[PDB]
């Protein structure tokens, strides 16, 4: 129920003005 979709593989978000 609370999990998380996507497929295998982990990894981060990319920002460019956010910290």
């Amino acid at each position: 129920g609370s999990g998380v979709r996507g497929d295998f593989g982990s990894l981060a978000p990319r920002v460019a003005r956010q910290l």
